[PDB]
């Protein structure tokens, strides 16, 4: 209940909020059904429109109008934002050149340069080429600020998801917005748009921006525009609390446009009618700039223009109905569009099973535009799975299209031809971002990042210590021009053992075999030296990884390959080797097929067995040095050994054999030479974090060899890529994979085919950055380069993502 005959006089858009029953004239009034009587009247004026005009110019003041053209409208701070154009002779300050903003340049009584977010539904990153000539306000803040070509948003791709991930740094999983629609089954509620129940603070995970702000003493503005309230007094507002006095004033201020999005679904993203919207969206960018102009704040603020995500082609008959594959469809709830989610109708129904709706939407069409999946299985860089508001099923559908669970839902709800919500990495996904002020850099162009780093940059614009967080901080220092963040490497927390030859051949019984008994003093001080590290020069380019956790490890040498040995995994965690352009590929000799040699530096007890792998009818093994690198004949025999030793499915095996014979060789040709660096990876709670040992729900039957969820590989090379990988002297090109170690190829429709039609499209689609590996393995990798930590924080957070410009 809301007593709405108290009055907003005086406290339109009052930054504290009041209490129930007593009536709120704050922004969210509207939403809740909450303002006082008076609001419309007194904070949501319109009269004579939002521009100066000659005739108005030096008027008497009436307090009616939506804005004033008096001449006590500057210290009032409410002048219609083009009053010093039309009445002084002033330019607009898109028309004035632009100068580099080397200081902050703020009236007396600012302690810090403000922070404007300028946030925009549904725009698209190729908007700000295609639509620059209907831009020109955005044209000059992105060529004279800091830009990137684009922004990568979280998946799914869709507003409040993206929306709070820019707020708060965090993964949707971590921030508990999965989506725009959720069900949470500990709560039994359910969220939408729509509706009230979304405002509940149960739904809202993490630390936004305004909360960090205001914890440490820094006052925000809303965060959050009502959608009746008119752009213009959006603006307005935001400009007239600027003009507050210096301990009322805040220092961090949000205006979000519901356009282009609410166009781009009607139209499309490049429908004809979506010229206006973006004509409508620069003239707003314009009022700002000579508001901040006449405030004499456009040389001290800090303007922040990002987008929540883009707009792809989508139109109904673009629609596949689960109706068409399952019988038992009325037993399921679909969350639908541009994802999938699925879970029971019932939970009283104990023969709903996952399996079986599964197998039934698995490779049943040959055009099929979706894939489901198990959310454990998705590509582990769409962090999307450890929530439970997450729906164990998940369909990723492909970019144009919808996936619905019957025909009557899409005409009982064609309207629209634009959507969003598809994989991240999609290019009509991705969308802007552009820093323009005394913080930012002067026209310089910055490589894509991802809208999870920018929460840290915030927190470093605002003097505010950022709360926890998925950014990896430091990663964009280069888009500032001070207020970096000087990031020191974490400390290795467990130290490697060296050690030498300590067992017979003869102390080993783990069923292995090989036929290598076959015999000189030039030779033998050559092989001693490779097992102390004679090669680890052009093996271990970058130092090797530290160990971020506690535990025991061993370092282990070779002629082709250094690996960091786990006596508590029995395998390697990470093995390194270098693959120059001349490189040559051999195969596995006849005699060597089924050979595995005890490793004479590592104890029995700590080492993986072949009867095992004998006995477990499932499970093969495979090899992280891949024998057909070989340097030699005899440096084959070491990758032969146990402690080279991994275990795989067979249908895996067909996956990693063909990029350790094929793929490998195929880079290091067209990079001059690749590192690789190889491991396995166990994430059996799926939270993107290392599994201590006790975490693991598989091994090798009858052993302690525990079984993998997925393999990585890290593949460095010069970005000048007329230097060879392992002579290198400037910055790096990377790009790294996290494959889902799986005992079938159901996820490749294709996979009865060559490895040549199908593998290399799996390795795309579980592309990965540096920094999920880390996360996933507790190593941290690159310690020892000629780089600044900020430039490796860049590359380690660089995806390589196989789409076309
Ligand atoms: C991305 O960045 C984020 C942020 O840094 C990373 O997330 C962190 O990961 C940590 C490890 O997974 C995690 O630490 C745990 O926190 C527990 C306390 O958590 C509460 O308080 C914090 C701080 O204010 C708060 O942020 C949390 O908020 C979560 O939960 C609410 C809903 O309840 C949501 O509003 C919110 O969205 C958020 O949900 C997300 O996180 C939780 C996990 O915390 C998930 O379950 C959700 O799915 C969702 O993703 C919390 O309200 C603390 O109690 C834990 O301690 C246990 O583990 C330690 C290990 O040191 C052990 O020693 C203890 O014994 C203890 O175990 C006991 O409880 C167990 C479980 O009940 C039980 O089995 C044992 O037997 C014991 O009794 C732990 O320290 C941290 O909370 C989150 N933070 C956030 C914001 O998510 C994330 O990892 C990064 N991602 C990547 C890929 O790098
Ligand atoms: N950084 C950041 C940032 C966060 C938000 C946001 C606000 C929120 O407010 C609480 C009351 C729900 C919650 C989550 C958010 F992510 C945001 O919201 C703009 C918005 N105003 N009006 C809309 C209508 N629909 C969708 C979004 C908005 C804009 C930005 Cl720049
Ligand atoms: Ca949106
Ligand atoms: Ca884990
Ligand atoms: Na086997
Ligand atoms: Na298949
Ligand atoms: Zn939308």
């Amino acid at each position: 209940w809301t007593a709405t005959s108290g009055s907003c006089k005086g406290r339109c858009f009052e930054l504290q909020e009041v209490g129930p029953p007593d009536c709120r004239c704050d922004n969210l009034c509207k939403s809740y059904s909450s303002c006082c009587h008076d609001f419309d009247e007194l904070c949501l004026k319109t009269a004579r429109g939002w521009e100066c005009t000659k005739d108005r110019c030096g008027e008497v003041r009436n307090e009616e109008n939506a804005c004033h053209c008096s001449e006590d409208c500057l210290s009032r701070g409410d002048c219609c934002t083009n009053y010093q154009v039309v009445c002084k002779g002033e330019s607009h300050w898109v028309d004035d050149d632009c100068e580099e903003i080397k200081v902050p340049e703020c009236p007396a009584g600012f302690v810090r340069p403000p922070l404007i977010i300028f946030s925009v539904d549904g725009f698209r990153a190729s908007y700000m080429k295609k639509g620059s000539k209907v831009m020109p306000n955005i044209e000059k803040l992105r060529s004279c600020g800091t830009h990137a070509p684009y922004m990568r948003p979280v998946y799914p791709t869709k507003t409040f998801p993206n929306l709070y991930t820019l707020a708060t740094g965090l993964y949707p999983e971590s921030h508990g917005i999965v989506g725009n629609s959720m069900y949470d089954p500990v709560f039994d509620a359910s969220f939408h748009l729509r509706g009230r129940e979304k405002f509940n603070h149960r739904w809202w995970g993490g630390q936004p921006l305004w909360i960090t702000a205001t914890k440490q003493g820094v006052r925000a503005g809303t965060f959050f525009w009502s959608v009746s309230i008119p752009h213009e007094r959006r603006i307005l507002t935001i400009l007239q609390w600027l003009s507050l006095p210096d301990n009322e004033r805040p220092s961090v201020y949000a205006f979000y446009s519901e356009q282009p999005d609410f166009s781009g679904h009607k139209y499309g993203p490049f429908g004809p009618e979506m010229t206006n919207p973006l004509r409508e969206i620069d003239k707003t960018v314009g009022q700002l700039m000579d508001g901040l102009k006449q405030l004499r704040l456009h040389r001290c603020v800090n303007v922040i223009f990002v987008g929540d995500h883009g707009m792809e082609d989508v139109t109904c008959d673009r629609t596949e109905f689960l109706s068409n594959y399952l019988t038992n469809v009325d037993d399921i709830t679909l969350v639908p569009g541009t994802l999938g989610r699925i879970r029971a109708k019932s939970i009283n129904n104990s023969k709903y099973d996952p399996k079986t709706i599964i197998a039934a939407l698995t490779c049943k069409k040959p055009d099929q535009h979706f894939k489901p999946y198990m959310k454990q299985h998705l590509p582990k860089r769409l962090h999307y799975a450890n929530n439970r508001r997450i729906e164990d099923i998940h369909l990723l559908v492909d970019r144009r299209w919808h996936v619905a669970r019957k025909p009557l839902d899409v005409y009982k709800k064609c309207f629209f031809q634009g959507d969003h919500g598809f994989d991240n990495k999609v290019n009509s996904m991705q969308t802007v971002f552009v820093g323009y002020g005394p913080t930012f850099k002067y026209r310089t162009k910055v490589p894509p990042f991802e809208n999870i780093e920018l929460y840290n940059v915030m927190c470093d614009l605002l003097g505010l210590k950022p709360a926890p967080n998925n950014g990896t901080h430091g990663s964009l220092n280069h888009l500032l021009r001070t207020n970096t963040f000087r990031p020191t490497m974490p400390d290795e927390v467990s130290r490697p053992n060296y050690p030498g030859i300590m067992y017979l051949q003869s102390e080993f019984d783990l069923g292995c075999t090989c036929d290598d008994k076959v015999e000189n003093k030039l030779e033998e001080l050559n092989k001693r030296l490779h097992t102390k590290g004679s090669t680890k020069e052009r093996h271990l380019l970058y130092g090797r990884p530290a160990v971020l956790y506690r535990t025991s490890y061993d370092i282990l040498y070779h002629t082709d390959f250094e690996s960091g040995y786990s006596e508590i995994f029995l395998m390697p965690l990470w093995t390194s080797y270098t693959i120059s352009k001349q490189a040559e590929v051999s195969s596995i000799p006849e005699h060597l097929t089924n050979c595995v040699r005890p490793d004479v530096r590592v104890s029995p007890g700590f080492s993986q067995n072949c009867l095992a792998y004998k006995n477990d009818k499932q499970m093969s093994y495979g090899f992280l040095f891949p024998p057909y690198l070989s340097s030699s004949p005899e440096a084959k025999y070491d990758a032969f050994l146990v402690t080279n030793m991994v275990p795989m499915y067979p249908a895996f095996k067909r996956v990693w054999a063909y990029f350790q014979r094929v793929l490998v060789k195929k880079y290091a040709s067209e990079r001059n030479g690749v590192n690789v660096i190889s491991g396995p990876i166990f994430d059996y709670n799926y939270d993107g974090l290392r599994d201590t040992e006790d975490e693991i729900k598989q091994y090798v039957e009858g052993s302690s060899i525990p079984v993998p969820t997925h393999y990585y590989s890290i593949i460095t090379s010069c970005l000048d890529f007329t230097q060879p990988a392992d002579k290198c002297d400037g910055p790096l090109s990377v790009s790294s994979f996290i494959l889902p170690h799986r005992p079938d190829n159901d996820e490749s429709c294709n996979s009865s085919e060559d490895e040549s039609k199908w593998v290399e499209e799996l390795m795309k689609m579980h592309t990965a950055r540096v920094r999920d590996i880390e996360h996933l393995t507790g190593l941290d990798f690159y310690r020892k380069t000629s780089r600044s930590y900020s430039e490796i924080l860049t590359l380690k957070t660089y995806l390589h993502t196989y789409e076309s410009e």
